[PDB]
DNA sequence: TTTTTTTTT
């Protein structure tokens, strides 16, 4: 991803590019991917600057027709990050992909507040090993973070907790307007180093209640859109990969239908709905997902992180 | 479809047929169904050139009254790709018909973009197996453009992967703007060489939240008019197959309904309501066809392509 | 009507009828209902060959004070087409009437491009059975004209659909420019030959996006003006009946209220507001009619076209 | 004059 400073050498404005980073816009992309209104928006620049910095902005990225053998090349390079489960990962042919959205949801104590742990330190590994070589970034909602579990699950690779811990970056999210604000400021983080992986943990927890709808039901979901909308950019602009995780309701018609409805369930790529088996063991069940067909398969919740059963 | 040359033989100049060129006319088609506005509106051009233009551009191309007749002839004479399961076909009557707009709208997880992947690779077949023999093009805004299902279909069907990839086109859009310049890319290509059948996979799901209605919501309706404006253009001066697919709202009064309100419904000639139903198997209902009658068909999504539960 | 060659008999010279003819004049009653400059407007025709002219043309036909009884018989032998449904026709007490504009609406998928199909072959029969004895004319503006549903309803009435189809002439418009030449081409047909109704389906549709208002409300409004007034001069000169269709927008106060605005709700005599029923069936309410009181009925869209559920 | 959007328990 090229810096935004790199269209500075083709006639623009130093204040212009600096106007363009309040607005949050670090890389060539980040223009060559927004709208003209998002631009004009930004108060300080005209509407001429505007098709003029779009312009150059199209010529650093090429946003025209290729055909289909040269994106199959890319699919095949995607990096696609180990889950530290072996049948897991054989459901998911490789694991979770980067440059694209991921859902798991759940009644509770199904072990997607776990997999994202475990995520969290899988990440920081050689690309022959499953890992990405990049740091993770944690936003929180609930509370749930705890860095023993990353601890333990880097214990068992090998790797040393301070050199995980120097790492994946923690924020708590106060409010669905703090969650935006998160964005902005890992999108600075993810142009100024190198990241992994994104993980919002309950990304739908906190609307459930600061929208008490209906009647603020349609604010919720246009709200929830642009959250998505912005991940989605993230993704594309970065190659992370985005796990978010969704909580549940119970279908009352006379039966788990996870929250967030048409806007979440056509937004996000795959979906991983868990359940609860015996003891320690899960069971992972793919939904909707193109590519890979629908099964499932298990999985343990060990000292460790995810595991086999075992 | 004459190119935009044969008229430069009657009594015009170079220089304009060149900027008519970069007004996005490539056929005598395009000129002749274009109104005296659209002409006017090129910057270096007359008012008595347009006249002159549409002059020889409607002896080019007659547009006058003809008798149902020979309508009825070319009726007959359309193509109507196959889609690759007989049930379908059978509800369809012969599949999706060339020069006019098919709508498949559902939930999700309901097969309707792996319809698209079907066809991208079915319409390379000769007629005497319900084919078109021409390329695909594909445009996405969603990223789930997979090659690897047109592969399976390609073995499905003997046709070797590569001839199947020298072919099928890939643009993905950010923007609803970068819709319209990819729509003015793809005439283009669509006039250098022969093309069966576009699929702009998601042609509403970048509009949800480009335009945060309502307040909004008026411009949002004029864009997706003008979009389905150029997409019916595009089908009458190349015969090609226009398919769209449509996300879905909850309809909240105390229920699916499809995303686009009465622009979309009008404009769209069919469309088919994809719902869940066991395991693989889908149900495709007929929604809003002249002469098609209102009916409903099963199918399924196999490791090759739509299929029939099987 | 009396041909324009009439008052050539009267003192006008040769190229002056021919000249008229190129203005859109072809009887007598097209001159008498004319304005002076309308024909003033005409290149080659003096102010004075004007009120020649204008004079007899009033001459020969009337247009002063008459009394109401005689035109009471007029209007009892009126021909009033069947539209093919007996429930449609008590609501409409007898059907569609000749020399008048009638219009239908609805959201999509209510048949109003169905009972066009079926009128356009119910015009071809003789009084005793509803018809007019003449031969119908299919200005399309979608694409949706199907030969195929003509010859359905052709078998039901026994008549032979080659019979039905050296008939009812089909001409595609592509713009709102287009629309008023084929005005004239249809006016110039209608003279030469009898015709029976006049069918323009989606009378609206182009205009939506044609002009994307506002800042181009305004001229819409104006073209549709004077669009509707050429078809009120066709109706009162040649006795067809005229049938157009019309889209709908969302009525977003905080709900249908059809598209065009006063121009076209003033202009049309009788609106007929279609609704979607259970399966089949569909209930036609009546909607701005002078005579005509408020009231609905239901009817049916078969194999066979309208019908009545059934 | 023009333009629909949004599930929850
Ligand atoms: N240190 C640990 N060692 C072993 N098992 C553990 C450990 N910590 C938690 N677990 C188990 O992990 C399971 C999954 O819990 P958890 O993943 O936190 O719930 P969740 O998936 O986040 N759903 P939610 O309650 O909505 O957050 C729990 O039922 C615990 O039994
Ligand atoms: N390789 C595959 N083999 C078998 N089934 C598959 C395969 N890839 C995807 N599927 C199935 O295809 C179904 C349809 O998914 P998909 O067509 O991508 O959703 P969609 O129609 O595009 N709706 P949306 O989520 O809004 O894009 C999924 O539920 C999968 O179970
Ligand atoms: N051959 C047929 N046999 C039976 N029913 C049919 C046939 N063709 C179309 N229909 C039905 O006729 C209904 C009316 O569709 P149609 O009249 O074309 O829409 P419309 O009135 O023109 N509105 P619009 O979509 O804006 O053009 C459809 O819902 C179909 O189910
Ligand atoms: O994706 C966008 N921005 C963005 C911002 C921050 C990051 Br990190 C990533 C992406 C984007 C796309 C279209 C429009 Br229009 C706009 S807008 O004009 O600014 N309207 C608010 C809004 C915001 C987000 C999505 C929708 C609407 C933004
Ligand atoms: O269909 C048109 N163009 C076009 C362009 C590219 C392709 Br590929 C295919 C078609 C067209 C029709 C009428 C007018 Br008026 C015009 S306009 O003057 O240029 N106004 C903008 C606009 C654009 C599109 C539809 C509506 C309005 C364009
Ligand atoms: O109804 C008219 N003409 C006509 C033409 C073709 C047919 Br078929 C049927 C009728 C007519 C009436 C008054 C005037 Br003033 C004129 S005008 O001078 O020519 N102005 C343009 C215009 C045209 C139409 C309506 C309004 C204005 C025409
Ligand atoms: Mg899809």
């Amino acid at each position: 991803p090229q810096p935004i400073s790199r269209l500075e050498q083709c006639g623009i404005n130093a204040n212009d590019v600096k106007k363009l980073e309040e607005a949050g816009f670090h890389t060539v992309e980040a223009v060559a991917y927004a709208p003209k209104k998002e631009l004009i928006n930004i108060k300080g620049i005209s509407e001429a600057k505007a098709d003029k910095i779009l312009a150059e902005a199209a010529k650093l990225v090429p946003m025209g027709f290729t055909t289909a053998t040269e994106f199959h090349q890319r699919r095949s390079e995607i990096i696609q990050i180990t889950t530290g489960s072996k049948e897991l990962d054989k459901l998911l042919q490789g694991g979770i992909e980067t440059g694209s959205i991921t859902e798991m949801f759940g009644e509770f104590r199904t072990g997607k507040t776990q997999i994202c742990h475990t995520l969290a330190v899988t990440c920081q590994l050689p690309i022959d090993r499953g890992g990405g070589e990049g740091k993770a970034m944690y936003i929180d909602t609930e509370g749930t973070f705890r860095p023993e579990r990353l601890l333990a699950v880097a214990e068992r690779y090998g790797l040393s907790g301070s050199d995980v811990l120097d790492n994946v970056a923690y924020a708590r999210a106060f409010n669905t307007d703090h969650q935006t604000q998160l964005l902005y400021q890992a999108s600075a983080m993810m142009v100024e180093s190198r990241y992994a992986l994104l993980i919002v943990d309950s990304a739908t927890a906190l609307y459930r209640t600061d929208y008490s709808g209906r009647g603020e039901l349609s604010a919720r979901q246009m709200h929830l859109a642009r959250f998505l909308r912005m991940l989605l950019r993230l993704a594309d602009e970065f190659g992370v990969a985005v796990v978010i995780t969704n909580q549940v309701v119970a279908q009352v018609d006379g039966p788990k239908k996870p929250i967030g409805g048409n806007i979440i369930a056509h937004a996000s790529t795959t979906r991983l709905y868990l359940r609860k088996g015996r003891g320690e063991t899960r069971i992972c069940q793919i939904y909707d997902s193109p590519c890979l067909p629908e099964a499932e398969a298990m999985f343990a919740i060990n000292a460790d992180g995810v595991g086999d059963a075992k």
